[PDB]
């Protein structure tokens, strides 16, 4: 597979999905230890956050926020705390072509600190943002 598409934190990466007839852009930036208290969530480690923006380039897009993950370089993975409580969380609402949607996503970091964000759809890694 030609996936994943890799680039830098702070950059917007484009993915074309012709099965869904959509094109979207995702920006991920500002991955960092958070002071957010999520919850009613059972946090085991330290809450981390990133700021994510989805861009509906072609078609209406419903962002697949549950696909996000924070990772270390060797590959330890922390699932997004999709959606749920979390302050100023990105909306999961569908956005029409030409609009964008932004907000925070959170992670429960229980090991080494992450430096990477990756979107994975259960089948493979699609988009990766690294230093």
């Amino acid at each position: 597979s030609a996936y994943p598409i890799t680039g830098k934190l702070g950059s917007e990466l484009t993915m074309t999905d012709t099965v869904g007839q959509v094109v979207l852009g995702w920006k991920v930036s500002d991955l960092k230890s958070s002071t957010a208290v999520i919850p009613g969530y059972p946090v085991a480690g330290q809450v981390w956050e990133a700021t994510a923006t989805v861009n509906a380039i072609r078609g209406s897009v419903t962002p697949a926020v549950s696909q996000f993950n924070a990772r270390t370089a060797d590959g330890i993975n922390y699932r997004v705390l999709w959606q749920a409580a979390g302050p100023d969380t990105i909306s999961g609402a569908t956005i029409p072509q030409g609009e964008q949607s932004t907000g925070k996503i959170y992670f429960d970091v229980t090991g080494p600190s992450p430096t990477i964000v990756a979107m994975n759809n259960g089948m493979e890694d699609l988009l990766i943002w690294e230093p």
